[PDB]
């Protein structure tokens, strides 16, 4: 044998997939979408020789549970400084500025969700933990692995931990509170906490019932990318097949940094999404290691919270 049909059912669903989780530009409606994967299911029951570790059956969830042990990340996640007014936020470039010169500026939104590392082999996802303290997370690949905006196999056969915010969209979680009033039960406080409740499930099948995205924002390792920036580091990952958020600019200065978190405080309620801030990195890649650290956090990064 069934290799064509298999092979063509992954194509198209896989196809069909990016373009609704990713791009949010279907080519079919659901009914198609739907009907293509109840039929690669049946072929993988009656012929269980084509599942794969990548099959777009994945998805769905499974028998196998994430198993919450406690695991290192490859390299541990970056504890950032907090700025809460434009006066930090012109204290933090000044720093910058009387240390390395007058440097580019890479703004993003800073998503409201469980922050990730999703680890690679070989071009595959294998491993999903949660950040924890930041050196130790808990594994819940498993979970993850239901999510289609986190990709099965990546274009390039790289080596790399990449690093999410896993989010409910805005809509979904309040669609989902309405559900849990109407069988008398407690409400999610709000879009995060409805994640989290997802993907500590015992069984993936609950968590893939859910409906939940992420946002790559960085990788532990920039040796086999070709960014010389945070900003081309992400157009890579777009390349490389991950889900990215395309609300980030390149400023030059601090201007064009409060005019970022001017248009994004006004901004923000339209998002299909809850964002908490505004992360602000130098943009070039050799000027944060320039910068350095303090004891805990990246002198070349802060993170604007909104009040």
């Amino acid at each position: 044998d069934l290799s064509s049909r298999v092979n063509e059912l992954h194509d198209l669903l896989n196809q069909y997939s990016y373009e609704y989780y990713v791009e949010d530009n279907p080519s079919v409606p659901d009914s198609e979408y739907d009907k293509l994967l109840h039929e690669l299911i049946k072929i993988e029951e009656e012929h269980p020789e084509y599942k794969t570790v990548d099959s777009p059956t994945v998805r769905v969830g499974g028998e196998a549970q994430a198993s919450f042990n406690k695991v290192n990340h490859d390299t541990p996640m970056l504890s950032l400084g907090n700025a809460f007014n434009e006066d930090d936020l012109r204290k933090f470039d000044q720093r910058i500025r009387e240390q390395i010169g007058n440097v580019e500026y890479m703004c993003e939104l800073k998503i409201d969700g469980l922050a990730v590392s999703l680890k690679y082999v070989d071009g595959y996802f294998v491993q999903g933990l949660t950040r924890g303290d930041g050196t130790t997370g808990e594994d819940i690949t498993e979970n993850l692995k239901t999510i289609h905006a986190i990709p099965l196999k990546m274009k390039e056969p790289l080596n790399v931990e990449v690093r999410g915010e896993a989010y409910m969209p805005r809509r979904s979680f309040l669609r989902l509170n309405e559900e849990k009033e109407k069988n008398d039960e407690q409400l999610f406080a709000n879009p995060r906490n409805a994640a989290a409740g997802s993907l500590r499930q015992l069984d993936s099948k609950l968590t893939a019932k859910r409906k939940l995205s992420v946002f790559i924002y960085s990788v532990n390792d920039f040796t086999d990318f070709n960014a010389r920036s945070q900003s081309e580091a992400l157009d890579e990952l777009d390349k490389l097949g991950f889900t990215t958020n395309k609300n980030r600019a390149r400023v030059n200065n601090i201007d064009g940094v409060l005019e970022y978190i001017e248009k994004w405080t006004s901004q923000r309620e339209s998002l299909p999404y809850d964002i908490d801030g505004i992360v602000i990195k130098v943009n070039d890649l050799d000027q944060q290691d320039e910068m350095g650290f303090t004891q805990k956090s990246p002198r070349w990064a802060i993170a604007y919270k909104f009040p």
